[PDB]
């Protein structure tokens, strides 16, 4: 049976739950990278059945959302000697080990073997709410640290230990391409690196392993991240609800699809690609009325 | 049961045919519609069980084949001396508006429309040596063709529905060779996407979107100018991909396209090619 | 002394005029051609010196020819267009005629400029627009581009440029510029970087486009859409300045300058940074 | 008369030095930004007249160039309060002070007054001779540092003492879109970032400010920093000269001059842009033999 990692969900309200969700349409089976200081939060909710509302697969509880492990992960963390004393210490962190991006690399591989699949949905700027003009270079490095960066390390310490043929889908926000006020703190900046780098890893994971690696431009969806920024994420949503092309409303799960047909077989000639899932409010020039 | 409209096969050999078979993989029925210059050939090859090793994928279910020259909007555009050619006086109904009223009045709405078809006379011109007539002609085929057949067929069209076309990267990259105004043709083809994807999604919460395809040697290909072998060593060679091509590798990505698994996909040039688009050029 | 021939100037109040006004600063000599069903008019007005509150700065005018970039050739032109009155007065307007008179009068030229725009059913949405209106979007407005190049660059000094206008629908939908006009321009930028390989590689010679934002300007005030985006503009554009004829012809002027000599094939934004938004700002 | 400052310069075999004389047949005129470990040899170089011939513009001969000033300059820093101790120590900068990004503006505005036009031709990473797999978080963060955020510093420290309607424009590299292998360390992303800052930081300048920003996508140039990567600058050279749409070769002052038009009112209208100064290399498909 298959199996995919998806570094970066934090709760059902996110992109990688979504995902997750449509892999288990196709019976892949999902092991959640979770980031430490909401991992016990987390793995509690799930023991309690507070998910099972969200483990539902359109035919209902006929299927379940096969949540084959759940591990603590810090993406902004690539290996143990990277761990700072501190962090060590802090209360959040005493209880949970082996969460830096090699250790639960190894981890997995050590127990599961080979993958097939990896999802990287995961984001965080210090500075998200300043311009990018009052930004400073530590929130700004922080930003492309633990958005960027954090990508690459995952190919790096997993693409060795995965199936051939195999396959990596991160997110992206088009603030990349044109100027979003209000995505700030290098965040705009993290995702063009972000775009970029996703095309130079197609050609080494693809040269090398036979793996692939695109990400999806997704739209607005109102996860808790998203929440964060005097509700910039509601602007964005009536916005596009307004004025993309598809009047539709997005879902989690239409990212959730597209991912899982960038993960499968179906797409195995796509790679490097920035694949736009925001009911094409992309082609726009503006509003249209 | 689904049906999918695929316009611009005349054999095996192109992505028509590939597109067809990834079809069939989730149950979608389909009907061809086919230039009429070789559509007896094609039927009677069929007939004769030429393609049954290129059916399988059990066996595709061709549920029609129609004439359609995508040149003629409607049957007062027919000019006489093609009524009264060799290769179509015994074919009626093969306007674009012919065929939509065809197939709607034989089995109703469709939810799916494949475009795969182009035509340029001069292509073997560099863009600069290319006549008005080769460049409108190759524009008249190859992108008009396009709206005219969202503007006929999209009222006959399930809510949702679905329309996809090919392109190359000639139109955002100049690759010589690909003349008579093709590249030209390429680019307003990824224009006309994005707009109708506005007017087809507002009006009918219909989908179009166009997948730039890699090299594949069908026998378009092949009657460009040596060039087709060149462009898929040169492929097999520098793609992040080491990969071989194949018709059904764009056709699983189309099928993909056609279904309501990207329902919040629209207007967008899909890059099926192993990669190839990405490298700044050779790597070696 | 250098010259440049800018076909698509009717008046004053567009961007060819402009890029003549912008060139003059630099003193380089310029020729006009103009759609023959204004030639009689325009000369006139030229004549009356009504167009002299512009021209100052003087813009010394080389020669203005009837150019009509529908035809390409003499044998082009139909029984019908030669029987015409808007015609009638006036003949040597087509692509290569015009070429020859101006090789034949002043030798090769150093700057080519296309500014010429037109379709007939630019009215209707890209989806309600027919097959001759739509072909008739593309050859007037990008064909022609390619016919000017064919028959204009032999008679080019090596290290010779030209530039053409295009606008963003190109390559984002606007609702209103219909007819197949979008799609004009989106083949007129990609023909720009073919025409850059070829033009380049055998003649030494650039070709660029600009990619300019909203100008009042005749064509402009037949769609009441130019309004509209004039005042989205200049509420939502990077910048606030109004945009004038003549920035783009600053930027024109420099792609035709050997000052631009390793740049070819690319759609240059002149338009205040607006093509960079997402959207309007507030 | 205008004074354009110019960020990333050291010898006059680079594209700040391009743009330096194309700026002063401009009657412009120019302040140099040194990095502090090359700073003491620059000016030892230049006092001794080894530059003398690479100053002169038509009329020749001959129209000289004539520098206003040459400061210490290390876009690595913001500000002093960041500058650490081993560095304080180190043998190069024990003898120079006020190279910090805000120290070299403030001392500008205070001698010179307001100027018109910046130039940033500066960019640096420890790792680029590692393909972007193999990159650390340290060296990639360090490339987007000194390669992008300087960008960023640069135009938060100097545009209140700036003219309205002044101009900067950047140097960037076809390596951010497409994939261009050698060109490691996490380049390619600073330069995806920097691209799409010049997005964002047009939008701030030019509303706060009227202030405009471009960058340049330069073709190759054999400069020092160049020349560091078996040759990667001789075959990108070369490449270029034999696929280019225009077979010229390209020269620091086609940069300069672009710079020099992007840096004037003639480019009143031209902002958030990257304009491409590679002799049209970057509109092929590949190698048209
Ligand atoms: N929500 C949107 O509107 C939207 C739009 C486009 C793209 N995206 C992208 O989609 C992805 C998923 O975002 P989301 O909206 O689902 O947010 P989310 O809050 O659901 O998920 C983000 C998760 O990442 C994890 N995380 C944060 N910092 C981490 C770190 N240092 N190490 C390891 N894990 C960490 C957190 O556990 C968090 O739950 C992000 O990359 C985001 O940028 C979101
Ligand atoms: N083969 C490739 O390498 C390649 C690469 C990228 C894109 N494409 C595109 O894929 C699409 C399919 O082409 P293909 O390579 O499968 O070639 P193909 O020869 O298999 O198919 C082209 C079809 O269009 C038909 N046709 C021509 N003129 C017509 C008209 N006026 N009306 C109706 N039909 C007409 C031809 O009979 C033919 O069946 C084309 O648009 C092509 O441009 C092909
Ligand atoms: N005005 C704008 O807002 C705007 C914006 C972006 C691009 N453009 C482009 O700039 C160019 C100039 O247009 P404009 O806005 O200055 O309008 P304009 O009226 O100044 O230019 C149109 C000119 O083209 C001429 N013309 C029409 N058909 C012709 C033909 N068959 N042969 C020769 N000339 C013909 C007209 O006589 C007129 O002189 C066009 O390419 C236009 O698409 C304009
Ligand atoms: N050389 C090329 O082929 C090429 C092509 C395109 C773009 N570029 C870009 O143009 C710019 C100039 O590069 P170049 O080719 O002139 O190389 P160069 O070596 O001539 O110039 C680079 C300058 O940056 C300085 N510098 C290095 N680290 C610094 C720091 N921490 N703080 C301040 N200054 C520092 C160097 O001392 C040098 O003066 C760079 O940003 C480069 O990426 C170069
Ligand atoms: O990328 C996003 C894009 C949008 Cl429209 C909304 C939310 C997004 O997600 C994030 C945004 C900022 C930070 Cl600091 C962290 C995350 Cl996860
Ligand atoms: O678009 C294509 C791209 C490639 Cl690489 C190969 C063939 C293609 O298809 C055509 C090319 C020219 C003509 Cl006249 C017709 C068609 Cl169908
Ligand atoms: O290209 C343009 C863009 C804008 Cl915003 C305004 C006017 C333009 O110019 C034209 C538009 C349509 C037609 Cl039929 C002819 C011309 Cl000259
Ligand atoms: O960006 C560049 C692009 C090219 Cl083709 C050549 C040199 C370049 O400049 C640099 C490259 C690498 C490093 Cl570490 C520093 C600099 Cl300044």
């Amino acid at each position: 049976n298959e199996i995919c990692f998806i570094a970066g969900v934090g709760d059902s309200n996110g992109y990688g739950w979504g995902i997750a969700k449509e892999l288990s349409k196709r019976n892949v089976k999902v092991i959640f990278g979770v980031w430490p200081p909401v991992y016990n939060i987390f793995i509690k909710n799930l023991e309690s059945g507070k998910f099972d509302k969200d483990m539902i697969i359109n035919n209902d509880n006929s299927k379940r959302m096969q949540i084959l492990d759940v591990l603590p992960l810090d993406a902004g963390f690539d290996n143990y000697d990277d761990i700072d004393e501190d962090t060590k210490n802090n209360k959040r962190y005493n209880n949970l080990k082996n969460y830096s991006i090699e250790e639960v690399a190894n981890l997995i591989y050590n127990k599961y073997g080979k993958i097939s699949m990896l999802v990287h949905s995961l984001a965080n700027g210090r500075e998200v709410q300043k311009s990018l003009l009052d930004t400073s270079r530590d929130g700004y490095l922080d930003a492309i640290s633990k958005s960027s960066y954090s990508l690459i390390s995952l190919c790096k310490h997993f693409c060795k230990f995965m199936n051939s043929g195999g396959s990596v889908v991160s997110l992206t926000y088009q603030a990349s391409q044109k100027v979003v006020p209000g995505y700030g703190g290098g965040m705009s900046s993290a995702k063009a690196a972000l775009e970029s780098d996703t095309r130079v890893l197609a050609y080494y994971l693809g040269r090398k392993y036979n793996i692939r690696i695109n990400t999806i431009s997704a739209g607005p969806l109102k996860s808790r991240a998203a929440t964060a920024i005097y509700s910039f994420i509601d602007y964005a949503i009536d916005y596009s609800e307004k004025y993309a092309p598809l009047k539709k409303k997005l879902l989690s799960t239409d990212v959730g699809s597209v991912a899982s047909f960038l993960l499968s077989k179906e797409s195995s000639a796509v790679t490097g690609q920035t694949i736009y899932v925001d009911n094409g409010l992309n082609i726009m020039f503006g509003p249209d009325d």
